[PDB]
């Protein structure tokens, strides 16, 4: 009961322990800019509760993960990404996943590829 | 605004379909990107994310567990990719909204 939320990096983040530059914040979630962008916009939208990976979420979780979906859209618009975006969960291994405290990726501000990786 | 997707949900043409409740519907990519590529759509006609409601907050949610639940079922222990494209830079493909489900194979950074 020390630390709510775990000692993941984001776990951290969420607790202002560790500093980001935070774009929204809700009860649910944060958003904040990716250390490491990949596009021109390159932010992250988290739930303030821990689940390590998708593939652990409960059925309960659902509105929570729609819940970022929703606060990174808007997100986007008010950041002026008016010609798009791209929204990316990575799973595990074969998914990249390099923090397992879940979150959705957006990146905008150049034309994304396809395949997406 | 119909979509080959409305035609897909209205069984008017074929796909290879994976899984189906009351509202959504997940099928293989016809072009697929990785050995397994599948697609978690909602009934409901929604453009794009861009314009999703904030009613459909769970409705969204409940594309990526039947996402999750669908790559499992398909094998993919190792992982997988969720994709959402909005859009000309998201290089949206389909005015339908829809979750791609990308495994099989590592998947590289950055992701497009
Ligand atoms: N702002 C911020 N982003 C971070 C930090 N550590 C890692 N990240 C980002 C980099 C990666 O895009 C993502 C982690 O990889 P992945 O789990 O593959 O999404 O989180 C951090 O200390 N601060």
């Amino acid at each position: 009961v020390a630390r709510p939320g775990g000692d993941t990096i984001f776990g951290k983040i969420i607790r202002k322990e560790i500093p980001a530059k935070i774009i929204f914040e809700d009860d649910r979630c944060l958003a904040f800019h990716d250390i490491s962008p990949q596009a021109p916009t390159h932010f992250l939208v988290i739930p303030k509760k821990h689940i390590s990976q998708i593939s652990v979420a409960e059925d309960d979780d659902e509105s929570l993960l729609g819940h970022l979906m929703i606060v990174g859209k808007k997100c986007a618009a008010d950041l002026g990404l008016n010609k798009g975006y791209r929204m990316v969960v990575n799973e595990g291994s074969d998914g990249g996943q390099s923090v397992y405290h879940v979150h959705l990726h957006v990146l905008g501000g150049r034309q994304m590829h396809w395949p997406p990786g």
